[PDB]
């Protein structure tokens, strides 16, 4: 199973660590290259929302599920989930099953309110899931097949309801939270909370002498 | 092709394990409706399907952790304990989000039901882990739907078990579990467990599936 990177693993994967320095108790600790971190987190944000037709198939179909739930149509929702489970078992899932439900609910009032308030596919669909959860539980485990289909989406949706995201979606999570705080959609990335949380998490972790000697300035 | 590759079709299976050969009955006496098809090397096929049977059942403690935990879920259902079952499935689901799974969660349930009458009856009648657990799933389904959906998490941990369990309730199995499927059915038809592999039906079925597929001339010449 393909585990989420820790903060330190993430920093190391994207070459974000830096010789910081001398804060007593911070011996054998690294800093973060903020500019590079900004770029990584900006890339994580993914595409602008620009009509559901342009979402990936998986983002489209799960959006449809959540919209159906927002509109109290559990049957339409469970039918997608069921076909996707069955057809995913059978070897490649039928994301077209969601199209009728998209057509019915994409301009419904509650959906239009979510789309109006978020600029990115990932922040739109997070708020669709948050909103669907006023109807019922809607766990990650209704859509287990998404992990191998779309890792970034899987992690974003598993962070809805959580206070701290996985580092691999900390950018879109920070942005989503910033959009809610601003009370409008934002095209300008608002990912500064991801940078500060990475720095904090990375400074908790001691490096080996070998690791410290690798730190570039 | 990754931990999530699609199931091999019969023809792909026969090619991966080098089971295709020239059909010497059709070479020496051709039939007009049957040109351009291959036969199966039956010796090698018996080996491959026997290799799919997996280990003998020899107490649940010796099963793979996934086989242990799913047996426990099915056991609970056979004994009408949906909550103990669902508790395992919940906890397993939780751990696959980001981590590695808590198969430990199944231990209390296995303790409680492994010597229950209905479990004892399944274990008595099947000799292999795969055939026991197939029958436990089949029995668990008298209590409710127990779809494979709910353990999609299995496919990356144990390909063979996942396909085996998705064939319970099917008439034709995937080629990659045709051996233990054939065995399982043979046990049910004999009315006892069988340690001797009973996989001949998987060989017959492969030959029949392979005869449906026309090869190209180039493919026909490359046969041995």
């Amino acid at each position: 199973w393909a585990m989420a990177l820790t903060p330190m693993e993430f920093a190391r994967k994207y070459n974000l660590l830096r010789k910081d320095d001398p804060v007593p108790g911070e011996e054998m600790t690294a800093g973060i290259e903020e500019g590079d971190a900004k770029r990584v987190f900006t890339m994580q944000l993914g595409p602008y929302w620009d009509g559901f037709e342009r979402c990936s198939p998986q983002a489209y179909a799960l959006s449809a599920v959540f919209m159906a739930r927002m509109n109290r149509d559990r049957d339409a929702a469970n039918n997608i989930l069921k076909v996707l489970d069955k057809t995913f078992v059978d070897g490649k899932p039928d994301f077209s099953v969601a199209r009728p439900v998209m057509k019915k609910y994409q301009n419904s009032e509650l959906v239009q309110e979510v789309v109006a308030k978020h600029a990115y596919v990932l922040t739109v669909i997070a708020s669709l899931l948050e909103a669907a959860r006023e109807d019922g539980v809607v766990p990650s485990s209704e859509f287990l097949w998404l992990k191998p289909v779309d890792r970034r989406l899987w992690y974003m949706l598993n962070c809805v309801g959580r206070q701290t995201p996985y580092s691999e979606v900390a950018g879109p999570f920070a942005h989503w939270k910033a959009e809610k705080e601003m009370g409008r959609r934002s095209l300008v990335p608002m990912i500064d909370e991801a940078i500060r949380a990475l720095e904090i998490a990375v400074k908790e972790v001691r490096l080996t002498p070998r690791q410290m000697e690798e730190l570039e300035p």
